[PDB]
């Protein structure tokens, strides 16, 4: 091995210009062959390979239903129920006159639309529909003053009436409207602060939940042939066209969101490429500054970094030549081929600079430093690139792709540091006090800080059992993104189909007899089919109904209210603020400190400006006339049978023939958070053991961890063995085996332990850097029993000189580029390499009066 | 000069063995009368673990104002229905209520509902739900006079024909609407004719809210004010077991009565220790007294090895309790430490001596000849195993700050009784393997790879420690199948006990109320109850309207005794009703005729069995109606929720005389969640001790004690190497031999808790004693490993066989063996993890021999 490294040297000192030639050339082959097939994949179900059962069930449900895996969701938010409503009805029509045009694809909301404004009170269970007609038949009289009255004016006229007489007859009771003027006076002093706000007639009467953001979704299905076109902005971007262009969502107080399969998988990449096109150069600067430490050769430095630039880009080149799609983390080989590679120059362009010093001549120089680092940089390349190789063999093609890219990319680092560097080196012709108090303490007192150090690893070994693992990908994916930001928004949100497992069925019979079968277990709860839609028992309900709108709709369709002029509203607001005061001190009571909250409010917005009052009527009015329209719609259903369905509704839950799929929501109770650990996975281990057939959500989320946990134990036992055969065969003693491997398992419980001291959390894209450090470990103390082999009388001396510290303040570089990703996955990852790395810089100064 | 000293002691043993022999003998003696005048087991949880001398003020104050709060041992009556559940109580209410007031035991009283709660439990249902509770009762009076005139089979069964028969088919009443009466009166039925007793339950019917299956009613009783622990009187423990024993209507009630408390729950812990382990002592005993004779094979030197290690061990244990006088739980468990490590002193001696003296020498030149080889040997193991024992000292885990200390007097007694006693008894008296070769010739030939090739794989298998866990509650560690435990695992459902409350104490009740109210405003807090909160609302309004359906319902509930009615005309009545519900299920059909067709089938068959059958079903049917009229003729005259009402206990043990109000918040659990969860508990916790500071109790008090266990466990394991570290300095001065011993020390601990992943292993409170304790045992048995390899360093299986080590190993795994057969997961875990860390260097120190030596 030894002599095969000074021939191929001696060669390249031999003919010089004709290796820069060749070289060149083939970096011109190699920048043609970047380009010419150069693609970022952003795809996620590349990143992680199932075995063909899973992927037979996962494309099973997304064969039939074609469009399920593209459908997007919009999130469309307002201040109130009825202004998100009517929100989602703006925006609905608008994407419909796209849809037909072949723009996207068939768009609807499924959270409700007009099919649920009319019929929504079917659903209902049979007792409860007539309980809620019953208390829409007493509020006749309500109802009747509030379809009739000139809204601002007129709620002011229709509050003052009841606040009067109906106090004194007895009728009316002050501490039941504590409920409204509570909400009142609070919708009054908004639109006074300045801020907007919104009178949500539906939660002040029917419904019972008063959440702070009501929502309302629209989802648009894939177009039919897709593809993408650079013309074709596609439906994710017709959906920003369509709401700009509206602007009356600006006047509805809606904003629209998005969400679905491909916006996060892109915004996810997108969050590792903030900044990392400006990240990357400040570390060839970094690095830079180092170089010329180690090297400060002008003449060698330019020498250096065009030898690291040339095997830059045919490691690209030889990259997409044998992956050819660059993911999302093996797009971080580029940062690490920078810090790892140049090791492999500054070791060895250090010796050069040495022997120059030391007395040699040209020839001698280059040879010569080659039997110094001949086997050295052979062992620390193909012990770095085994660690790469160790994914290799294991279906994670998430980082099978990036050590197959690295790996290969060590191997182009040495053939470019051991001819072109030394063509160069050719061609261009070319003390330490504060270490001093250091070494003293150290070389006098190395004896026992060892056995301290060692008595300390052994200390702290229990501390590993709080060693803990992060489960979920959601902390990992830059939950700021705003694809994240919304998807964790709606989780504790019925149709919101974030949590829900899919699972397929032959028949519709068949999907309601496995409904039955889950809705069994415990933690199962709501699961929808086709025939969920289809209430129980119809006829029942409609008479109750059509009783209720038979003295309903007469008084809902009143004449219109005529718009009253300014002063009658400041009389009708003084009027009610005055009569809300004497309601208050003439029948105390619980709602009495609310009635003098509100005659405090009204007389200052009676009191105040023009337009604050218009803007004030529109909280209250404007959502009034889209609350009675909800009301007249919803008393007008019809029949409900299975051909009595719209057309979309059965395609999204029966395809061709009769595959209907059964989504399943956790019975998520109400103090779990919707997107925790313990319970998603207790919910997907348990749906799955009833039903095989289910994936889509935290089965498959499940599932997919499963195949990285049986990932990275393989690599990291996969690479101890590959680097111990590899020890092995290079240095035959097998005490100089052992002297290599103490050091790593040393360095490797620390790294665990400082895990649980720094309270860190080994999650996914974390673990990468475990089986990685062995090939970075034992290339360190190949760098390490080199600058100590020549002396070792100061170890921290000797270690700047023969320059193995500025190789780790290269990789300390790179790994701290990784570290600042914004993305938080990325993130992790450089963190523990980093931390890894200084881990087993001081554990070799202190453990190398050992294994020396 | 270590090895000169231990000379001069072994050396003045022998030539004078009569000394000796009657200078040991005598002092046992002593040493054992000690042990039987003062035996004192103490079973209080707080011996067993210390806290700070803040946290020790919070269990007092509620301590002092409370005193009989303490040991309030909750019974639970628990029925087939909620009637024969709540009517079961009062039968064991009112006997103790006969000894509370004569002083055998303490006031007695139930929480759930005592006569107090069963008239103004209206009272306490909030205003909108009473309302329409109260207007319901009142279309119920036909049917609730039907039942008041009828409290027997046939008369039930008349007013079941009566309904199916004219109301049916005028439509006043519909067939599908009699689903639970129907559904649940065909399931009962079918319970008696099966021969299995259940109870038609008129509360999970009528009421309908909940029909849990093992109904449960609840008596507290307390301790006497001046407690003595008598003889004559078994305390409140067992004489809740003695009244209620003979009470027998308890049988027919259909009720059992079990039992958990303070007291109660935590000596059925160390009983639990105690299954069998006395047994459990001496067979193991007989299994080292086989590896005894596998070692040195001749009866006189077997009967010297057991004769000195009754004597070390009978003053370890005389020791033990003249410095520390507790003999808890885990404490209790150092006698079968003592007989792995002590026969292991001398299973070396023993056979270092034989093989000296059968080389060719005589004996007494062999006693004191072997002293030499071994005295840095037992010297350096003795004080290395001891100062792991004495790393849990300075900590404050009192339950192994007593074992450690009982445990290192006993090492440096066994060590100085092998040395002058094991000498002079056996001067007193006088007396090939080839089934090794190829394993040894394996190992020895390829030591090259083993060593490697296992080195690897410890790298290799470094990633399985990131799914280590560890096991926060002590609930575990618990044995499960005592009474008292297996009762407070079950209450977890129920929320009147309140099994995990934590308890803040308040200066006033204005006070508690202000701090009350405040923590329901924390997600995880749920309901707190204060005496404040006994004052039901302000309901007046509430009176109005019970009193209007009382003027209604009461009136027909108090019906004259119904003329029994006699046999035959019950099979009529049944059949009349079977009949009914055949025809009333096929000519009026609907959802409920597939359940009128069953009870009619289940009815007819009732009707054709015995005459004592039916009158089963009446004990079932009717006996139930009479307690269930009998609630509610109680349950509908509330009187008052003026403060002054509250009985005089309710205002004792809720507030304080002093006026100290106390706080009692049960968790906010969520309805899917189980009540005893690990992480929702201590999230419960964490949130009201950071809110309001002075509540303790329950999972608060759970939460810490657990937090300074960690923190004497994380100490000791730190403390006993630095304490090795720093002997191997000073007995062997080369850092090359230090070093050698504590690489494989790192090996054999991370492997064995890489195979805690591998086998699955948590590492719970009693479960990870084992860490800093195996530190000792580790560099221990490579003093062992190390002389075994001095001649024999080729053909080591051999070696350390017959050269004392293997034999010293089954000593101690014997021991470690014994550990792990008791109940308690507290001391049977901990055998567990010490057997499998054992493994780890008997197998690692052979694997790692070119390490070693």
């Amino acid at each position: 091995v030894t002599s095969l490294i000074v021939r191929l040297v001696a060669w390249s000192v031999r003919r010089p210009v004709w290796v820069v030639v060749l070289s060149l050339l083939i970096a011109a082959f190699s920048g043609v062959y970047v380009a010419r097939h150069f693609k970022i994949n952003t795809d996620i179900s590349k990143l992680v390979d199932a075995e063909p059962q899973w992927a037979a069930l996962s494309q099973a449900v997304d064969r039939a239903f074609p469009q399920r895996n593209g459908t997007i969701l919009a999130v469309v938010e307002a201040p109130a129920p009825e202004f998100a409503t009517a929100a989602a009805h703006a925006l609905t029509e608008s994407l419909q006159k796209q849809a037909a045009a072949g723009r996207i694809g068939p768009v609807a909301e499924p959270g409700g639309g007009p099919f649920f404004e009319h019929n929504g009170l079917l659903f209902l269970s049979p007792q409860q529909v007539a309980d809620t007609t019953s208390q829409l038949a007493s509020a006749r009289p309500l109802v009747n003053e509030l379809a009739k009255n000139p809204s601002l004016t007129g709620l002011a006229t229709t509050l003052s009436t009841t606040l009067g007489q109906p106090l004194l007859t007895g009728q009316v009771k002050l501490p039941s409207m504590a409920k409204l003027l509570s909400r009142s006076a609070a919708t009054v002093d908004d639109v006074l602060a300045g801020k907007p706000a919104a009178f949500s007639w539906r939660a002040l009467v029917d419904n019972d939940a008063a959440r702070q953001p009501a929502r309302a979704f629209v989802t648009v299905q894939p177009v039919v042939n897709y593809g993408a076109l650079k013309a074709g902005a596609q439906t994710s971007d017709v959906i920003r066209e369509t709401a700009r262009a509206l602007d009356l969502e600006k006047r509805y107080g809606a904003v629209v969101r998005l969400t679905g399969e491909q916006p996060l998988a892109d915004d996810e990449f997108s969050s590792v490429e903030d900044g990392a096109a400006l990240n990357g150069v400040v570390t060839l600067l970094v690095v830079f500054v180092i170089l010329w430490l180690a090297l400060r050769s002008k003449r060698m430095i330019a020498s250096v970094l065009v030898t690291l630039f040339v095997g830059l880009v045919v490691t690209a080149a030889l990259g997409l030549a044998m992956v050819g799609s660059l993911n999302m983390i093996s797009v971080a080989f580029m940062v690490l081929f920078v810090g790892l590679g140049v090791d492999f120059s500054i070791q060895y362009g250090v010796k050069y600079r040495e022997e120059r010093f030391r007395g040699e001549a040209i020839d001698a120089a280059l040879i010569g430093a080659a039997h110094s680092m001949g086997m050295p940089l052979a062992l620390a390349t193909t012990a770095v690139a085994a660690s790469f190789f160790s994914f290799i063999p294991t279906a994670y093609r998430g980082v099978s792709e990036l050590g197959l890219i690295a790996g290969v990319g060590m191997f182009v680092a040495l053939l470019t540091t051991l001819t072109l560097l030394p063509a160069l080196l050719r061609l261009f012709a070319p003390g330490f006090p504060w270490l001093a108090p250091v070494d003293d303490y150290l070389d006098r007192h190395r004896k026992p800080i060892l056995i301290g150090t060692l008595a300390v690893v052994i200390g702290a070994l229990p501390l590993l059992a709080f060693l803990h693992f992060d489960f979920n990908p959601l902390h990992l994916k830059d939950p700021h993104s705003e694809s994240m930001s919304t998807l964790l928004a709606l989780k504790d949100s019925p149709e919101a189909a974030v949590n829900d497992v899919t699972l397929l069925a032959p028949s519709l019979a068949d999907a309601d007899a496995a409904a039955k079968r889950l809705d069994a277990l415990p933690e199962v709860g709501r699961t929808t089919t086709l025939s969920t839609f289809i209430p129980a028992d119809q006829p029942e309900k409609r008479a109750a109904i059509a009783t209720a709108a038979s003295t309903l709709l007469p008084a809902l369709t009143q004449p219109p209210a005529p718009p009253a002029t300014d002063a009658q509203r400041v009389a009708a607001l003084k009027r009610a603020s005055d009569l809300l005061g004497y309601a208050a001190e003439d029948h105390p009571g619980p709602g009495a400190a609310a009635a003098q909250h509100l005659s405090q409010s009204l007389a200052k917005l009676a009191a105040a400006d023009s337009a604050t009052r218009d803007r004030a009527e529109r909280a209250f009015a404007d959502t009034l006339r889209i609350a009675l329209n909800q009301l007249a719609a919803l008393l007008q259903p019809q029949e409900i049978t299975r051909d009595t369905l719209p057309p979309p509704l059965v395609r999204d839950w029966v395809a061709p023939d009769g595959k209907a799929l059964v989504q399943i929501s956790p019975k998520v109770p109400k103090g779990v958070d919707p997107n925790d650990d313990t319970m998603l996975r207790h919910f997907a281990t348990a749906v799955k053991a009833a039903e095989p057939g289910a994936i889509g959500g935290p089965i498959s989320i499940l599932h997919s961890a499963n195949t990285i946990i049986s990932a990275f134990l393989h690599a990291a036992l996969w690479s101890i063995i590959s680097i111990t055969i590899l020890l092995w065969i290079t240095l035959r003693r097998f005490g100089d085996v052992l002297r290599t491997l103490v050091p790593l398992l040393v360095s490797g419980i620390v790294t665990l332990e400082m895990c649980v001291v720094l309270g860190m959390s080994l999650n996914f894209a974390n673990i990468i850097a475990l089986p990685l450090m062995l090939g970075v470990g034992v290339a360190f103390k190949v760098y390490f029993v080199m600058a100590w082999r020549a002396g070792q009388t100061g170890l921290l001396h000797s270690s700047l000189t023969h320059a193995v510290l500025f190789s780790a303040a290269t990789t300390a570089t790179a790994f701290g580029s990784l570290w600042l990703s914004h993305h938080p996955g990325t993130s992790s990852m450089g963190k523990l390499l980093a931390l890894a790395l200084t881990c087993t810089l001081i554990g070799a100064v202190v453990f190398q009066p050992v294994l020396m």
